């Protein structure tokens, strides 16, 4: 008899699936998603075993930043619908046991919200609310202003931009149009609470918090009232105005942010104290050096800050380069660090990177997709990695992305240009793909839309989807819930992953990573007893799901990856 | 029940290799210069600690620039150290008490006081193009200005290149000046090499530990228009044009050609252990690399065969005092992870090019670092001093000697450059110079502390490092340790574990609290851990001796605390 497990806290082994509301589904024609098209596709996620979703910005956003530029924390950008298309959302998804996040952008606000213009206009209340600063004294020329310090903003150039009206310098750490927030105000501090207070009383399952390692900057009463330079890096293809000509010692990753973060989830647990149901979550956005990663869990005091952090390993540490041996210290590496207790995930997308099969290969989907799914803990799915989507063409001409436009010419755009993993979501081989009624689309749409789409990929007896979905529903098993795990390379090019349980069924992913065909001994796998039966295949596997493998000789194809079902320790 | 027949390794696969530093270890002499007397006299020492095998740091003919590693004959004993005669009673008497002895090999470079070097100086026939030697770059700007063919930059500062006024040429030196580069792409250097490596193997040695082999080659002129190309520049502002680390080693370090020479080197080996048969002949070689670079020295994926191993740096360049029990797992796991399968793992703590183990760490870890050392799978690598703690010695300015710091130190910056501190005499005892020598004269001054660090007062108290030294190697005779599995993981920022475990045969289980602060762990967590589990060593600092019982799954460790668990077979 197989022993019994205590059910797990929702977050601690969901399926969180990122949508890009302005490329999911397009209700009403003007080839730009929206809320009423998400609605009409909530059956996707229960469909392919997606236990929670987190959307993109969805609040009313002047869209210089595609809704990372909130004008309004409050209400729903107009393009994606109205607040009573929201709530209809969260109703719709509620009733079929769906959790719904949304990204909360706590670092910066418009430079067209009501918070700015106040700012700006010193009106009592909000004059601190932002980051104003005078320029530097200039003794050898008065006559040219100077920024109150070298600091470059990850979108190209100075960090700093003048206003007119205030005579002084503000902060923005990403474009001119994002003005971060004073994180010492308390008045700030009360206004991020009062936000989230807003949409979980609205019914919201938590937040994705963007941007988090750049919440606080040095205290210019710390370096004799100015802002501190930061140190330069000496990479010679980096000019002052460009990003990389700095290290951010004295704009990211201070200690201070931490404070903020755990006192959201002191928040948030009172919140959740005093309100029952499903637990409400927060789950935080901060590329950083593994150290400063982990501290958003929590600290060596006892402090405890996001559900989790995110993992980007995969896209940051791994790619079409990496060989079997990377990808086991890769994923090694999160498994280590991570705190006790803390809840591991694992990140193969988002809408600011190259989709997953671009950054690997179009052999590699179905083991990257067994990867994410079978390692302990948080599976994150970002939009289209279900059906193998890949990078679309953009042109020059159709780039909107901000950081492109800011930092590339018609040569060098593609550089830097997040659009290729934004275009529209490939529901089927109808116009725009199914995304549309409309070939006018905000982005343009992938090519390969005829090859790759949903609707084919349900229709065929073989698919990225159909494994996608066999993976989501192995998730059930008391062995991916509650498993032990070993991970070890048997080759260059192979490795294992098993998931191990007493008395219940043994899981084993066999992955070949390389572009050539490779030969392992199966007798090296701990737990793997023959003969074992082939749970998923790659779609292009030899072998079918049902299949028997009874020889302890296995060659992979490239790219090939299984997951054998065995008896239980 | 019954334990299962493990099929025993060849020597090399699970040894205990000990770095001796011969110019420190024991002077016989009263000259202060440790000697090959010395070490005949000691050779007991390695039988007692359960050492395997002794690599000594060079021994050959040498105007000690470089302290041995600048060779001006390859064929004969410093003569400070003793006399072939001396070497051949070494070799007898090492291998008489069952010790496996390796060679220092320098394959590239040789001292400007070689024979090599005089005759390819003055262009005699055969020894014409031994070395790199290349013309100055040509200056278009100011014609006949004398500009070096590149901007290659030396291991201890200043230009890989030096003017010879007698050839009209540069020479290339990677390290000092008085080490000339051999070039690799001449077969008669190749074919030298192996004259050298025949000769010592024809005395009896064991084998050798390969020096500075990712300095080999270089980019050959012919694939760059008829020059040697510039190493692409660094940004890094602290470093001028003549200091380390003004240039990335693109075109002078690393490059795939060097690795065909080991790959030679290596089948060389194989046909002379395959025709002498006795005690396979083994190359460990010395590469500090990046991990890609460092494990093709093992092979490469056509099937080529390297050294029987490269050094594991990972304790010296990734890991110290700094490190919490994450950092220990996570880089524990990097040579494990990408050692090929069927390669032999191996572990140092230190050298004589790197402050001593427990100065890198801290003085209450010593224990726990030499248990890693001895109960990792594979080979156990220990520098002179380790198995008593040795700390670096204070060496002032005016005592300092070491080539790299006389280059690249000045008064005041000479600890930056300096592995003087690593090399002062090994505390045998607390009589004059630590019983190193009967004279106070002693080439590097003696460490203040001899009178609390010594070998002798560690045989003679009931706890200490050597005893517990002694206790492991002793431990690598079990089947557990030789073919057991591993598993390792961190239960906290502070502890780790390593299990070592083989199918009816005892587990052994590490616990290491690597912080300065208290941890309490949960011996649960901890797999093919059953309680009751005995201590079978544990830090001198430790409140647990020998023989105590652990019976509560709750274990609070000491800062610095390591416990050797010994529980039931799985
Ligand atoms: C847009 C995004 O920007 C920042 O994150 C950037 C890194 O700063 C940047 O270095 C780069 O990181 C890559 C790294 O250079 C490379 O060596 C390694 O192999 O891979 C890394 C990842 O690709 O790109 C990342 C993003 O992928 C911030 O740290 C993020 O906060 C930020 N994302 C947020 C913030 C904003 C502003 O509101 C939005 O524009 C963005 O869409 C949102 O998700
Ligand atoms: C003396 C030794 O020099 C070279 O190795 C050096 C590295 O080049 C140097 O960068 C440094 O590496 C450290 C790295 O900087 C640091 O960030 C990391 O955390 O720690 C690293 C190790 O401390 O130090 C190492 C030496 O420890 C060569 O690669 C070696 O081949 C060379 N040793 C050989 C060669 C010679 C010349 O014959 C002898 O002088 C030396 O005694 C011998 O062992
Ligand atoms: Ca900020
Ligand atoms: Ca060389
Ligand atoms: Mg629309
Ligand atoms: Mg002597
Ligand atoms: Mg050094
Ligand atoms: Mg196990």
């Amino acid at each position: 008899p197989p022993t019994e497990v205590i059910q797990l806290d929702w977050w601690k082994n969901c399926v969180l699936y990122q949508i890009y509301p302005r490329s999911f589904k397009d209700s009403d024609g003007d080839g730009i998603g929206d809320l009423k098209g998400i609605i009409s596709e909530l059956k996707h996620f229960v469909d392919a075993g997606v236990d929670a979703i987190w959307m993109s910005p969805i609040f009313e956003s002047p869209m210089v930043d595609f809704g990372y530029d909130i004008s309004n924390f409050y209400d729903i950008h107009y393009e994606y619908g109205t607040m009573e298309d929201f709530e209809e959302l969260l109703d719709k998804a509620h009733e079929l046991g769906l959790k719904v996040l949304l990204d909360f952008v706590p670092n910066h606000a418009s430079n067209e919200s009501e918070y700015f213009i106040k700012s700006e206009a010193r009106e009592p209340g909000y004059e601190n609310f932002f980051i104003w600063a005078d320029p530097l004294p200039n003794p050898e020329n008065p006559g040219v202003r100077l920024p109150p310090s070298n600091w470059v903003s990850q979108f190209g150039g100075s960090a700093w931009e003048w206003s007119e009206k205030r005579q002084q310098y503000y902060l923005h750490q990403f474009a001119i149009q994002q003005v971060d927030f004073d994180f010492r105000n308390p008045a700030v501090k009360q206004e991020m609470f009062n936000i989230m207070k807003f949409w979980l009383d609205k019914g919201a399952d938590g937040f994705r918090l963007d941007a988090l390692p750049y919440l606080i900057e040095a205290d210019p009463a710390d370096h004799e009232g100015r802002y501190p330079d930061d140190p330069l890096s000496g990479l010679t293809q980096f000019e002052s105005h460009q990003l990389g000509y700095t290290i951010p010692l004295y704009t990211k990753d201070l200690i201070e942010l931490y404070d903020v973060v755990y006192e959201w989830r002191e928040f948030l647990d009172e919140y959740n104290k005093n309100h029952g149901g499903d637990t409400r979550v927060v789950f935080s956005e901060g590329y950083a050096n593994v150290s400063m990663t982990m501290l958003y869990y929590g600290n060596e005091d006892g402090a405890i800050g996001a559900h989790f952090p995110f993992n980007f390993d995969f896209i940051t540490d791994l790619s079409s380069k990496s060989n079997a041996r990377d990808f086991v210290y890769i994923i090694l590496r999160w498994l280590t660090y991570m705190p006790y207790g803390g809840i591991p995930n694992w990140v193969f997308g988002n809408h600011d990177n190259n989709r997953m099969p671009t950054r690997f290969r179009h052999d590699m989907v179905d083991g990257l997709n067994i990867i994410n799914m079978l390692l302990p803990g948080v599976a994150v799915t970002y939009q289209g990695e279900e059906i193998g989507m890949r990078d679309g063409y953009v042109s020059w001409e159709d780039t909107v992305d901000i950081e492109a436009c800011n930092r590339g010419d018609p040569d060098t755009y593609h550089l830097y240009s997040r659009d290729p993993a934004r275009t529209p979501y490939h529901w089927d081989n109808s116009t725009s793909a199914g995304f549309s009624t409309s070939t006018n689309t905000w982005l343009p749409v992938a090519e390969d839309y005829q090859e790759i789409n949903l609707a084919k990929q349900k229709e065929t007896a073989r698919s990225h989807f159909k494994n996608y979905q066999a993976l989501t529903k192995l998730r059930k098993q008391a062995t991916l819930s509650h498993g032990e795990y070993d991970i070890r390379a048997l080759s260059d090019r192979t490795f294992y992953l098993v998931r191990s349980l007493p008395t219940h069924d043994t899981y084993v992913l066999l992955f070949n990573v390389s572009e050539r065909r490779d030969t392992v001994d199966l007798g090296r796998v701990p737990h793997l007893t023959l003969p074992a039966t082939v749970y998923v295949s790659s779609i292009h596997s030899a072998r079918l799901a049902g299949h028997e493998i009874t020889s302890s000789q296995l060659s992979l194809e490239a790219g090939e990856a299984l997951v054998l079902k065995a008896q239980p320790i």
